[PDB]
């Protein structure tokens, strides 16, 4: 019993974790096999920000302008290449410690742990989600770009994430390891503005059966609704739509507690409508949507 | 910018992470050098009867895809400590600590001898821990990370009938007053960890919430009064003197900040939020909230 925000293991990610600097700027590679990867700021100045031209910056740098430093060992660059805004540094070392790895592209509403980094070291791990605007709601300071975010489903790692920059509004924006920003951010320091913001439905149903399982029921009640009236009220309260992949995604936990989807459905319009009244779901006073399905279920079962 | 409840990196821990099974009973131990830390109700009660009658090759280690042989075995309070042939080559600078309630810790929850997750908690005023364990993960550890040192502080033993938890420090001396049998045991009434929710406070103030603020200033002593009405721990001299660099750095004294606390608790949020949660947050030490606004790192 209980349920917690709960991150995966961080150990794997960690040893992957190296500081990378170029001239005044250091922030965070991923070192996997013999290629480091990181965002492609790192070659830029806070003046070249505005409007850099990459390919130009890049064609400049020679491989002993990048200083990598695993942990008290200084890597030796041996080539380097950008693939969308990341740079892939080849260094002359294999990393040892490189686990079975993925690049996965996760999509909003998706959740993932995230390794925090400065200067190279692992400072601490959080759960995090992609949010429907593209953006995540992580903790970082200045020198945790590079950091990343992963999924450890079996002994295989997922790289989801790599983080490259603060939004005015304290939110984050960052890319797939492929260097394909999640939204619609560039990396760039022109004006850049997080649309609003939606709930997750989906995963609020997801923690509303986690609920259910761990014995909170107060909030349940007699009546079912249809997708599209369910989807008429969410859109009021800034909920996503609720798409029928999302009733199907949620049909085994539908069946261990035995709450039909569009069942649990009218249990949340009735949330959305009337609060929580002085109680509680799950130690939470508010509708928790960084949670999936599928972490509901990992966590539960 | 952000606030999130953060873990230590669990690498060092993952690296100390074994499966101990005992006849039909398989959980977790810590292997640290020769020995393989783990509850003593694997050999499930009188335990020094039961445990006479266990021999070394009863216990089957296995760390990873490897099968440790057990060649001793001492009971430490409620730890069972099974003397090994190998000692963990990956085992990290460490130290077996006690912690105090109202102190928080990262859990590497694992499952036959396997980290599944990490999650950060606090060592609730009641003893207990509100954590997420299921059947197996008896044996998963709670830790904090000073510099490149291990302390180990928890070990996971029972779940209680409220789905709480309850365990013991590596030395095996419980949290609380419970015990490692099946018996009547129930979690007595939990308060809030007062100190917690002040460095929460700031840690609002520094991302840049300030509307529970408020121009007044209280005396300890009142404060104190407020909060044992609403089932807050007492706030001490040591907590406001731990609170110090926090009120330096957002310019709120303590007794300022304890006033906005005493105002919260009598009129509550009002539909607002601190830090994305409409409840007062208690597990995040004065430390956490420095280690998390400065970037401490590991
Ligand atoms: C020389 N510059 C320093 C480094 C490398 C090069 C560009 N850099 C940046 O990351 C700067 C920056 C950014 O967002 N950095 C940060 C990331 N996460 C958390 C932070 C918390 C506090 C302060 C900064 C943070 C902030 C200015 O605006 C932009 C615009 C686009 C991009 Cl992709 C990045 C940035
Ligand atoms: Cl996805």
């Amino acid at each position: 019993s209980g349920f917690r925000k709960m991150a995966f293991p961080s150990g794997k990610v960690e040893g992957c974790m190296v500081q990378v600097t170029c001239g005044t700027t250091t922030l965070n590679g991923l070192w996997l096999d013999d290629v480091v990867y990181c965002p492609r700021h790192v070659i830029c100045t806070s003046e070249d920000m505005l409007n850099p031209n990459y390919e130009d910056l890049l064609i400049r740098k020679s491989n002993h302008n990048f200083l990598v430093q695993a942990g008290n060992v200084q890597l030796r660059v041996i080539g380097h290449s950008m693939q969308n805004c990341v740079l892939k540094l080849k260094v002359d070392t294999a990393n040892p410690k490189t686990p079975k790895y993925k690049f996965v592209r996760i999509q909003p509403g998706q959740t993932f742990s995230v390794l925090a980094c400065y200067n190279g070291s692992p400072s601490g791990v959080y759960q995090c989600a992609m949010r429907p605007n593209f953006t995540i709601k992580g903790s970082f300071l200045n020198g945790s770009c590079g950091s990343v975010g992963f999924n450890i489903d079996y002994d295989c790692v997922s790289f989801c994430y790599m983080h490259h920059m603060e939004l005015p509004t304290g939110v984050h924006a960052g890319t797939d390891l492929e260097g394909n920003f999640y939204g619609p951010f560039v990396d760039r320091q022109t004006a850049q503005a997080a649309g609003t913001d939606t709930t997750i439905t989906v995963n609020v149903l997801a923690w509303l059966y986690a609920a259910v399982i761990n014995g909170d029921r107060w909030f349940l009640n007699r009546f079912t609704t249809t997708l599209n009236d369910f989807n008429l009220v969410a859109m009021k309260y800034n909920y996503e739509p609720l798409t029928q992949d999302h009733v199907d995604i949620l049909g085994p936990l539908s069946a261990q507690t035995g709450i039909a989807v569009l069942d649990m459905c009218a249990s949340l319009k009735e949330l959305l409508q009337n609060g929580m009244n002085g109680r509680t779901i799950l130690g939470s006073a508010l509708l928790e949507d960084e949670f999936t399905p599928f972490d509901v279920v990992r966590q539960c079962s």
